[PDB]
């Protein structure tokens, strides 16, 4: 589509898509623009496949960690907020769309996951994870459960995860080490090894997902679940009367939930940038618009400072920004994808039974570094002109062990198809120290230099 004259919004199914289209009418009242707001699914891996053919919506909403996958594949325009219109929203929120020094998306409200708990069923959650076992004994026999949560989406299991030390990339001096992964340390397999055991002791079923649990604790089934602050609206119409608050510890430390802000992007390719600009600006980044969307589903805390201020008084709001204070704020970088891929299946076969807890995580650090080394051999053999790429594997064809590369795979493979041979034969460490002295040898040693200043700590 990419019609001109016309805004297409693409933005996740559970959140408020129906307030923020109320926010688009108004649009369309003032200004005759009509606005079309869609929530597609995979929404977030569709972006990219049609945004790099020059199509897809004008404005994408997601949480930030995916947008600098996008700002890095050039799919996103840059914003240009004015400094009056900056001071409008919170510093660390900006931060959270900021990718190589730019302005990337707008941000929009910051969520974290809470404990959400039956008060008529449980009038004192648990402060422990530790508990939780003998705490679902005791509901059992009441014909109830403790604890139901999405265990397929790595999002709501890493809390637990990370509360003993796992990690995703370490960080430090400002920048993540794409090297260092940290889901298969000590503290990672100690909480993924409670959660299994969890299933393994019958407290919870290893195919709960999104809408099993959320049934079963807005029908009064179960005592606890773990969700956002979008998930409150049907909390609300059910007869369920809930309170929100801190997650569990584990081994006495709080469960670190990853912290997203949502956000909304431009795409590079739209021709309505100064209408959705104006939008986001004055429609959605406003008391009014973002009370429309938040009345339909929840926002968490809003990244605009006047209506914030609002929200804040909300035992809720309050229980949202100590989880988050409690976790971090996801990495943007690109290779966060490769992060979740990979953690996803880990807790999908440690969970089912189909791997062990040592070799679910042992395969996920091991698929994490590779597919995030993957990607940055990937971004800098683009960087190669096509003379280049061709000298290039000339160097590379003759490097050694156990069999060589064959002259007719490289002969007509692009960038990707490269690192994937190398990374293929060499593994992840070996291709990238050759890639590395392949610039220095034909003659890119901006390539080379950038590159050696990735991995210096
Ligand atoms: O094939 C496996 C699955 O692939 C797809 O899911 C991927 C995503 O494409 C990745 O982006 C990532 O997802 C992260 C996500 O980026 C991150 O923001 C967080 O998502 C939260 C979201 O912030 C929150 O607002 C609310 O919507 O809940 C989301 C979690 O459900 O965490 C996601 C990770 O859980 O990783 C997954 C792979 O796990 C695809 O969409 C799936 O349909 C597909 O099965």
């Amino acid at each position: 589509k990419i019609e001109e004259g016309k805004l297409v919004i693409w933005i996740n199914g559970d959140k408020g898509y129906n307030g923020l289209a109320e926010v688009g009418k108004k649009f369309e009242k003032d200004t005759g623009i009509k606005v079309t707001v869609e929530h597609p699914d995979k929404l977030e891996e569709k972006f990219p496949q049609v945004a790099a053919t020059g199509d897809g919506p004008d404005i994408i909403f997601w949480a930030h960690d995916r947008f600098g996958g996008y700002a890095q594949s050039g799919l996103l325009a840059e914003i240009t907020p004015a400094a009056a219109f900056q001071d409008k929203l919170y510093p660390f929120t900006w931060d959270a769309v900021r990718y190589n020094g730019k302005l990337i998306a707008y941000p929009i409200a910051v969520e974290a996951l809470s404990l959400i708990y039956n008060k008529d069923l449980l009038p004192n959650p648990p402060k422990t994870w530790e508990e939780i076992p003998a705490l679902d004994k005791e509901l059992k026999a009441k014909g109830k459960s403790a604890l139901m949560f999405n265990l397929q989406e790595p999002y709501f299991t890493w809390p637990l995860i990370a509360a003993d030390g796992g990690y995703a990339f370490k960080y430090a001096a400002g920048k993540y080490d794409i090297k260092d992964v940290g889901v298969d340390n000590a503290g990672a397999k100690a909480g993924l090894t409670f959660l299994v055991d969890l299933i393994k002791n019958k407290h919870m079923n290893a195919d709960t997902d999104y809408s099993i649990a959320e049934a079963a604790f807005n029908k009064g089934e179960t005592a606890m679940t773990i969700n956002g602050p979008w998930a409150w609206s049907n909390i609300d119409t059910s007869a369920v009367n809930y309170g929100v608050t801190v997650l569990p510890t584990f081994k006495g430390q709080p469960s670190k939930p990853f912290v997203g802000v949502l956000s909304a992007g431009i795409n590079a390719a739209s021709p309505n940038k100064e209408l959705a600009k104006e939008f986001l600006e004055n429609y959605l980044l406003t008391d009014e618009g973002l009370e429309a969307v938040n009345k339909d589903k929840p926002l968490g805390a809003v990244a605009l400072k006047s209506y914030e201020e609002e929200l804040a008084k909300d035992p809720r709001i309050a229980a949202t920004m100590e989880n988050a204070q409690k976790g971090e704020i996801m990495p943007n970088i690109p290779q966060m994808s490769a992060f979740w891929y990979a953690v996803r299946t880990a807790v999908i076969n440690a969970a089912s039974g189909r791997q062990t807890v040592d070799a679910a995580l042992a395969a996920a650090q091991t698929n994490a570094a590779r597919a995030a080394a993957l990607c940055r051999l990937s971004t800098y053999l683009e960087e190669l002109e096509a003379v280049e790429l061709k000298k290039f594997k000339l160097y590379l064809g003759t490097a050694t062990e156990e069999g060589k590369i064959p002259w007719g795979s490289m002969e007509k493979a692009g960038p990707l198809e490269m690192a994937q041979l190398l990374i293929t034969h060499f593994g992840p460490e070996e291709a990238w120290r050759l890639a590395l002295s392949t610039f220095e040898r034909i003659n890119r040693k901006d390539l080379w230099e950038r590159g050696q200043r990735e991995d210096l700590v």
